[PDB]
């Protein structure tokens, strides 16, 4: 029996050899900010605050408060799954004097025909994850993360994201998405052995070992196209069954692991799961072995006078290097892939997250000392 | 208890009364007003109860829409769901149906502290979604949206969230952005005169109803995370840590009584006069009261940095003049909290009973 109580109790690890947010579980709450440095903020200012936050970060993972006048908004929960990860954009380097620790890397993304970027709400110095499965206690570490930046840096963008709760389904499943897709089946997953080689830096610039690449992009789902498709329709866009995210090659026996047949073809000649399908052409093995960790965040913040809904994923994935993850896969996503129709890319974010903190360590540590 | 409890508790939805209202209260919630279209008039209003009250009963039994589901909310329990139907003041000379407006619908005061957006205040409907799962609410909202169709609008649209089931070691009552303890003094089903006080007695489409006002009011946080522990307590008059009245001692907890009388070593009141919750209570008010079921928000930061983040306070009452309207007029400018809340979206909504086997939301004013 696992007790409903696990929710609050279940805590994640602030030290570690990576840091948290990354393999962690879903979680059912999430914040994704970004600051920039403030005008005379340099290396000095922005150690300071990265040690302010790993300390909080510290503090807040293990259910404790944030000091003296915290504001007990988190106060009775536990720990709640809480996790905050820190990242580093391409423009912090040139404000703190470590361009030639800025790692090619973070080099920016392309300029995919198909991106409809906010390029205010992208980017930016500094990136801070937080999730959790309680709101409130989400809430809180994004409001105490915030107020640790003071004067030092602002708020460049802030969105929120939700997926489902623990407990919502009879047993632990895979997610789903506002599309209403099994999202998450075929990530790459710690214990394969080549997970390390796809997700993290190695071990032997060096101030990025045991860190990874995350980029983040705010993608709206043109829901009011998408919703008057035929199953058949959706299906094929994905090559998937909503049903269970069984590969469309599948029989009924088949289930949300067997395996995809791409060579499948109709009685009438044509592939089962499609040429432009998206889960056929985003696999490593159609990318030369590009690969990431997707972990992402569902977002909904409203209707414009249209009733057109601002709801999509707040895609998260993960990487040891952009151009061996991400990149070549958007590459061929751009205009290759049947999903194109119906979504639309509205912001991005392309940070280098190190590490995990180690005993008296803050996040970031090797880099800014 | 187990942790799919989450998931496979179930609210009702048939009843005397609309669930979402003594309906615990629940993780995410998201509130809708909808305009009705030209065209629409009282027969297309009532397709559009028959056709929510339908979404809204099949989904609160974990089902899916009745056709073109999304399966978003697939796999998943109810996990409480609760959807809960009003109409407002503007929808009754739309559709004809002036004679049965009723009186408790009237215009609220003019507060001399409203900031109110009057785009995203009023409606001539009303839905409140709620749910312990974030799809399950969503895929609600979505269903609930998409009924609408050609016979009205979004107007407003606002998303909310509370504490998750399971977050504590055991059940205890909710707090705000403001870290209080909120909803220790909500009147509940078995305590006194809870009836007299929430609903209609059994004009005559409001019997077993409720009035709801709705207000989004932003709490100033970055003014009031900068008060002492002792300034926040002496704003509401009750302990952050506990949620006890100042009045009471060591061992006092939040049930504890309040004693208003009580003066410390120098004869001030231990509770200030102008505090929350004291000038807020039913016996300092002719006995104005209401049931509150809120939900907290933050939807983001403004170019300046300035959350826009508050509570989405819902209240109910019989009648708002017995409830909301005279403990605001007092609150206005009395309450030591209105200094670090600012109200900026407002509505009063007719809650009608809840529907029958059988039956559609509204039905006996609609038909
Ligand atoms: C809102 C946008 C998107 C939606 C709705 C979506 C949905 C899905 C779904 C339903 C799956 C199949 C189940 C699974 O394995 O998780 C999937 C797999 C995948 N998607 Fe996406 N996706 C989106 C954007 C992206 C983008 C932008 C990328 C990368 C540039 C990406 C990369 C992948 C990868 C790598 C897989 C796994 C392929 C495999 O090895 O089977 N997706 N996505
Ligand atoms: C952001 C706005 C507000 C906050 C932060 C807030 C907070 C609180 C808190 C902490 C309590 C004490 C605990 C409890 O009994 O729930 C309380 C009580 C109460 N508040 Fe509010 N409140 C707000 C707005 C309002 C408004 C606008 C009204 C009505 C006009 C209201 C009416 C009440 C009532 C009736 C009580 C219970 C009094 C009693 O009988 O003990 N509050 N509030």
């Amino acid at each position: 029996a696992t007790p409903l109580t696990s929710l609050g109790s279940e805590q994640a690890m602030f030290h570690g050899k990576h840091q948290p947010g990354i393999t962690t579980p879903m979680q059912a709450r999430g914040h994704l900010v970004a600051f920039d440095l403030a005008a005379g903020a340099g290396r000095k200012e922005a150690a300071a605050l990265l040690r302010r936050w790993s300390d909080t970060a510290r503090r807040l993972m293990a259910g404790e408060p944030a000091g003296s006048r915290d504001t007990d908004v988190a106060r009775d929960a536990g720990p709640s799954s809480l996790t905050v990860t820190f990242g580093f954009g391409h423009s912090f380097f040139g404000r703190t004097g470590l361009e030639k620790q800025r790692p090619v890397a973070l080099d920016p993304l392309p300029d995919f025909s198909s991106d409809h970027l906010d390029k205010n709400r992208s980017n930016g110095d500094l990136w801070v994850q937080i999730g959790a499965d309680d709101a409130l206690v989400a809430f809180h570490a994004l409001r105490a993360i915030q107020r640790d930046a003071g004067a030092a840096a602002r708020v460049r963008w802030q969105m929120n994201g939700f997926n489902r709760s623990p407990g919502a389904t009879a047993h632990p499943m895979t997610a789903r998405n506002l599309m209403g897709q099994v999202d998450g089946t075929r990530n790459p997953k710690p214990g394969e052995a080549d997970f390390d080689r796809r997700i993290f830096v190695p071990e032997e610039p060096a101030w990025m070992a045991n860190g990874s690449y995350v980029v983040v992009r705010r993608i709206r789902m043109l829901l009011d196209d998408w919703e008057e498709l035929s199953l058949k329709a959706q299906e094929d866009v994905i090559g998937r069954r909503k049903s269970d995210g069984a590969p469309l090659s599948g029989g009924s026996g088949a289930t949300e692991s067997t395996e995809m047949d791409l060579e499948k073809t109709d009685g009438s000649g044509e592939l089962v799961v499609p040429i432009n399908a998206h889960a056929r052409i985003t696999r490593p093995d159609q990318n030369g072995g590009a690969a990431m960790v997707r972990r992402p965040f569902s977002y909904h913040d409203g209707f414009d006078a249209d009733g057109v809904p601002d709801a999509g994923l707040l895609f998260v994935c993960w990487q040891a290097d952009p151009l061996r993850g991400f990149v070549p896969v958007q590459r061929k996503l751009d205009r290759g892939d049947a999903l194109s129709q119906f979504i639309r890319h509205e912001a991005s974010g392309l940070f280098a997250v190190p590490g995990g903190a180690a005993e008296g360590e803050y996040v970031g540590q090797r880099l800014l000392e």
